């Protein structure tokens, strides 16, 4: 609540700019398109992968300075940020590559529950308080539906 | 917090209730009061170490859930957790005991820096924006004095 800061289309654009060494790039691909799905289904919004520079929301893999001004810290502490929605760097994601990509249960961290994550910011979400919710501020990994009703209350209040 | 809540006395008594194993009483004594030391140079407040129940804050380590109905979750993760000000449960700072705590530059987790960082709260501080503060709510180990502007105007906006 220092905005609202919110996409102000419905048909929202990305681009996966590069890729992680950690999993094939189809899995990749799929991990965020499936991350995506799970806000799509709650929201009017639609999320279309395209192939330009001009997309609302651009993904990038980097390890420490990647030129936002914002380093990495190599390997743990800080995953991944968004930026909030708007112009420009505003609604990109970037995922630090000093850490290990998967998905599962074991090593590394879930590309896709961290995408999930990052995605919500990247739509104009929050910390929760919640602690179950995707969008509380610690990583855990879970087996379950990773969107629970403080979320779903979270983009509703921006987008429903 | 809230309401801005903050203490409403000066004499801030504190009592170590238990004791992690890590490191000697003596050396978490001593870690304890000096983390106390860097808030009273800044605030009205002073800090007394007493033996009774009745100190405004119990300091505590404890594993899982442990009886605030606020569990732990084991190595890494959450780190400790304090209350804001207030009677009973409030006020009290709890410190993850399946961390490893130690001192300087090396192993586990400074129980010095998360100390300060835990008492910010149990004095009415959320957290900070600013990367570098104290009460930035990521971990990094430093040998730089742990107070920064952002700290001390957060703590100045509450006691004055
Ligand atoms: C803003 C970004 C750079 C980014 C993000 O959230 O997008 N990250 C920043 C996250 N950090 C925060 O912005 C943040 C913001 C508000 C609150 C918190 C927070 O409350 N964390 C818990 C704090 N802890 C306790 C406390 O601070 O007293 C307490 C409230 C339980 S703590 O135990 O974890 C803790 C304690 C002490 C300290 C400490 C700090 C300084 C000195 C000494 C000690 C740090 C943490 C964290 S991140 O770390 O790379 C990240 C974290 C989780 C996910 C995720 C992925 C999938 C599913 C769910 C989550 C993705 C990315
Ligand atoms: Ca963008
Ligand atoms: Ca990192
Ligand atoms: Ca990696
Ligand atoms: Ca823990
Ligand atoms: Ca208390
Ligand atoms: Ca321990
Ligand atoms: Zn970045
Ligand atoms: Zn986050
Ligand atoms: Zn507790
Ligand atoms: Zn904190």
């Amino acid at each position: 609540f220092e905005g609202d800061l919110k996409w102000h289309h419905h048909n929202i654009t990305y681009w996966i700019q590069n890729y992680s060494e950690d999993l094939p790039r189809a899995v990749i691909d799929d991990a965020f398109a499936r991350a995506f799905a799970l806000w799509s289904a709650v929201t009017p919004l639609t999320f279309t992968r395209v192939y330009s520079r001009d997309a609302d929301i651009v993904i990038q893999f980097g390890v420490a300075e990647h030129g936002d001004g914002y380093p990495f810290d190599g390997k743990d502490g800080l995953l991944a940020h968004a930026f909030p929605p708007g112009p420009g760097i505003q609604g990109d994601a970037h995922f630090d590559d000093d850490e290990l990509w998967s998905l599962g249960k074991g090593q590394g961290y879930s590309l896709f529950l961290v995408a999930a994550h990052q995605f919500g910011h990247a739509l104009g979400l929050d910390h929760s308080s919640v602690p179950e919710a995707l969008m509380y501020p610690m990583y855990r990994f879970t087996e379950g539906p990773p969107l629970h009703k403080d979320d779903v209350n979270g983009i509703r209040h921006l987008y429903g």
